[PDB]
């Protein structure tokens, strides 16, 4: 799935008509910040699980 | 925090010489499954880490 840099490093091409940059990046970077928040959750827990599974 | 479906219904103010949105909505689709996937993995794993001991 994508990496949190990975939705960071996105571009787009621009159009003479399109979305407005600053509204479409700073959506994006409120979206990297809760996939972040969550994926790193998940990872923690993960590895909780992982070590105790091994002893 | 959003929502995937918070993704999904996002609007943005459009302007000349914006990002194309064809790639701003199909980037959109992909970060909302992405994220919905991860949210319900992370989800599931705590209630059943909290299942464990009965």
């Amino acid at each position: 799935p994508l990496t949190p840099n990975d939705i960071h490093n996105k571009t787009f091409t621009k159009s003479a008509r399109g979305y407005d940059e600053d509204e479409v990046n700073e959506f994006l970077a409120q979206v990297r910040k809760d996939y972040e928040i969550v994926l790193r959750k998940k990872t923690e827990l993960e590895a909780k699980v992982n070590e105790l599974d091994e002893r």
